[PDB]
């Protein structure tokens, strides 16, 4: 009865999240994508349901929003693995405090995971950034994803 | 039915290593120590015995040898995960080079862990390095391996 | 007589920034811990709590006092006749913005900034972090003074 | 010329590790521009005017540099004049990988390519932000700046 | 007439090297390829399989040429009439080194480097890890230039 | 006097961002040793007398600072004569990662502080082994070395 949680705020879920979503979902029983309630683009609905559209094929994964301690959502689930996806040293050294604190106060590990090489420079941030300004993003999102995005913009 | 392996020398293991395959084999039904065959301190045989005897209290987890490709080894054994210990940042970008490489050749994906907060400094090089020359290291090394350094080294 | 300043805002103050303090008295004639006023950003505790926080968990260290100022932190550190600053640090990126304000420090006033590393236990706690673990009912009586915890506490409620 | 490249910034004011770098810059291309970038949205210390006389008073001696203001994307400054180089001063490691998601980014969205250029020694430690931090609370940052910025810098803070 | 130097020992030449050789040859006048003849550590290749490696791999880049040296590398940057080298980087780890070479280059000789970041695709190859997969039979055939692969396989037998 | 630094290298040679730590560490504790490591089992560039005279030589001007060679554990050196602070200067944050190993496990181990300095912007890029090597294919290394030791090292050299 293995499993882990992949948290964010998915504003909105890129294609660097889903992979890490279908790598973790390849090696637990079961994965909870923890969406953050917290000035966003996406309402917390909004971004839930682009997630689970994104991630149909991947039956042993669910999606869920909470807000609070990270490690209280986690541990109210009966689990205690996160799983995150990194892309650089400095986003490991940051996250670190972060994975040390929550094992300190709850007894949750966290397990990294390194960003697909094509999506290393993809964020939520830049990518609603370039769109803004009319770049091309649409082969860093969900297709899904794209078109909700058109759509804010317009 | 998942796994994960844990490779490296462990020339020997430290209690750094014990923590990473205690956490691992509270998160994947299976685990395996993978022990590199490759100039070192103790023959593969005695490194084997020196992880079996510290975690005799992990049901789940076996210690085998192996050398070439770590792909290979995990792939041979029907799964495709590895687990690794991470002190800096600087390790994760030499890492993130080997996980990028190992999931491109091979689809294994690597889950990367921080290391427990009080052994960030211990090395299996640095242990016995202060040890030969006289340094207290009981507190970093399992008290088995601790006694047979001492072995060694007079 | 040697001497340091060891600066900072302490809201609250952790065991890691003690251990600093501990190691920096131990190892220099005087210690003077600084403690900013922000006019702008007014945090959880007054400078008063504070710097009754820092005494309070420095209490056997008689080499060392605290003291508030505000403004250009090397102002600070030469009005009392010192050139040296003590900071704790935990990762590579810490050592690379603090580099930059070490020597630009250097470069305006001639003032030197030297470095300790976090013990190990205490890697992980910051004055931030705790106070948003606490918030949300995470127990951090582990990572601050006995007195820190308790006063901290009495504020969330 | 044929070969070219932009440095861009917010140059709010330009400091001497700019310098140092629009002095490279045009020393290895045909043609440089340096791009200041205005936000419709936040006023900087100086204005568009200001930033752009301090950075040609510090640059007369360089004949094939010139300055253009813009805002949005920077890869459309970029392919709007013809050129698809970017040249960028670096400072650290840290530096290196955010500037290096935005470089991908650009690339992947407009074939534009960056350079980055390791900054001099003596100004690794001068950003725009850092001096005018220091020079408010009256510290001495004379020798971090060009003489076209040094004073009209006193005089905004005062 | 711009110009700039991109050196490496290219053991084999990989993917990677050869997006940072097109990179600089659309943004200089000439660029020249300077393959590190090393008497200590002889590599799998020769210094001529190399060049020819190159050659094959940049045969439509016309403003770009490969040659061999060995000493220091701003010597033969300035031998030729130039002053600018142009490296790929990966990481901030590379940028740290690197930085140091750079900054030693510009002094010694005032020789300037331009560092490009590789593309996503080609972070992870480097010559050392392609070769080291290679020899245990795995699949590096989408890191290299088509004849490379063929190359390298041959000398495995 | 009381307070008390010491200041390790293999010096091999010194240079002058060695020296510059020096200097600094001088100015802050009552007195400075500089801990000339010898490795028993690999000969340096210089032996033990050269190392010394060459770090004398250019620390004339330091009353307060004294220079012994020794070999084995660091903290040893450090207790033995009853200091528990070593200082070491830095350049980067990788620089930073594995120095911090060290002076956690020199704390563990005999309860001995390492203080890190940033070394002056002027000699962030020289390095023992980065002067041997440029010297040695013919570079000039003589703004990086102090006068004690450039001709030196070129006479070894040739
Ligand atoms: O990442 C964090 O530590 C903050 C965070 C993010 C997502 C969450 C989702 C549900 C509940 C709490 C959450 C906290
Ligand atoms: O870490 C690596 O990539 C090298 C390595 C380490 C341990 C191994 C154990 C068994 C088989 C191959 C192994 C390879
Ligand atoms: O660290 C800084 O540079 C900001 C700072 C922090 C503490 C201070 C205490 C007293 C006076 C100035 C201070 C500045
Ligand atoms: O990169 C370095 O500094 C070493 C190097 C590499 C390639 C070379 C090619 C020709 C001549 C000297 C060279 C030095």
């Amino acid at each position: 009865m293995t499993g882990a949680v992949c948290p964010g705020s998915f504003d909105p879920v890129t294609l660097g999240h889903l992979d890490v979503f279908e790598r973790a979902a390849a090696q637990f029983d079961e994965v909870i994508v923890a969406v953050l309630i917290n000035a966003g683009m996406f309402t917390v609905d909004e971004r839930i349901e682009m997630i689970r559209e994104s991630t149909a094929d991947l039956p042993n994964l669910r999606v869920e929003s909470g807000q609070g301690l990270l490690v209280d959502f986690v541990r109210e689930r009966g689990l205690n693995a996160i799983v995150k996806g990194l892309r650089t040293g400095t986003d490991f050294e940051y996250e670190l405090q972060m994975a040390q604190m929550n094992k300190h106060i709850a007894g949750v590990d966290t397990f990294f995971v390194a960003t697909a090489p094509a999506y290393s420079f993809v964020s939520s941030s830049l990518a609603k950034e370039v769109a803004t300004y009319g770049g091309d993003v649409s082969a860093l999102l969900p297709a899904s994803v794209h078109q909700r995005l058109l759509g804010k913009l317009r």
